[PDB]
């Protein structure tokens, strides 16, 4: 079927697990993707005014990965860290091919992100000719793992009683199940401002700190249990969502790569 890439040029995210030092950091709202200096990558950074401080910081292009941060958050309102492929060029995940990233971080404990948290990867897709308008903005969601709350323990996944919506249906994919969530927001904000549009989820059932996500195999489910994403695809990158609280994340490694089905590599970061 799909060959899993074997290019000695992957990190094993299991032992990636070295501190990392030297980041450059941005403290405010990035008003969107910001391109990095010598990297396929760019960060955004959502930081609500209304709240305490927060930041991201990028370890830069020629250790962990390539895409790897850390980010901090003291009292947010719903901070987001994000930093990976940006795209924005009119074409569906399928011209990406097989999408992979290897992570492995360390964070704050449980209920250090407030009620509803998220990690892992995050992205928009539009579909302008999809026949029902609700349908033609996709925010997008693959996490691995989450701070938990007062409620529910951070080794627990989170449900549809945090993500909204219904459950479609789930899969088996990179050692765990994944519930497979679709969600509408009625007149909430967006890349397109305030409007309808639909949320797309899959909840990793054991979350987990370091691995390898096989970011098309989510894409194809959903798109088989008729979640579909559209023919422009606007980035696919990993994220630390924050509610609230006052937590940090710091990632040793996050690698993307892609490959064909044969497993060789078309994209990756970065004499003895």
């Amino acid at each position: 079927q799909v060959v899993k890439p074997t290019d000695e040029r992957i990190i094993d995210p299991s032992t990636a697990n070295t501190q990392l030092t030297g980041g450059v950091c941005y403290n405010t709202t990035s008003g969107g993707n910001k391109p990095l200096a010598g990297s396929p990558y760019g960060y955004e950074t959502w930081i609500d005014t209304g709240g305490g401080v927060c930041s991201l910081c990028w370890y830069g292009a020629d250790q962990g990965g390539g895409a790897a941060f850390r980010a901090t958050w003291t009292n947010p309102h719903d901070f987001l860290g994000r930093l990976g492929y940006f795209w924005n060029e009119n074409k569906p995940y399928s011209h990406y091919e097989n999408i992979y990233c290897g992570f492995n971080y360390t964070r704050s404990g449980r209920k250090t992100a407030g009620d509803y948290s998220y990690i892992g990867i995050y992205g928009w897709s539009r579909n302008p000719s999809a026949s029902n308008s609700n349908e033609r903005l996709i925010e997008y969601y693959i996490v691995e793992d989450w701070f938990g709350n007062q409620w529910q323990a951070d080794t627990s996944p989170m449900g549809i009683n945090t993500t909204g919506g219904t459950v479609m249906g789930s899969f088996t994919v990179d050692g765990s199940s994944y519930q497979i969530i679709r969600n509408t927001r009625v007149n909430q904000p967006s890349i397109e401002g305030d409007k309808t549009f639909v949320q797309y989820f899959s909840i990793r059932q054991s979350p987990r700190k370091s691995g390898t996500i096989s970011i098309t195999e989510h894409f194809k489910k959903w798109e088989k249990l008729g979640m579909k994403l559209g023919d422009n695809m606007y980035e696919c990158k990993f994220l630390i969502e924050a509610g609230a609280g006052e937590g940090f994340f710091d990632a040793r490694l996050i690698q993307f790569y892609r490959a064909d089905n044969e497993g060789n590599i078309l994209q990756i970061t970065p004499h003895h």
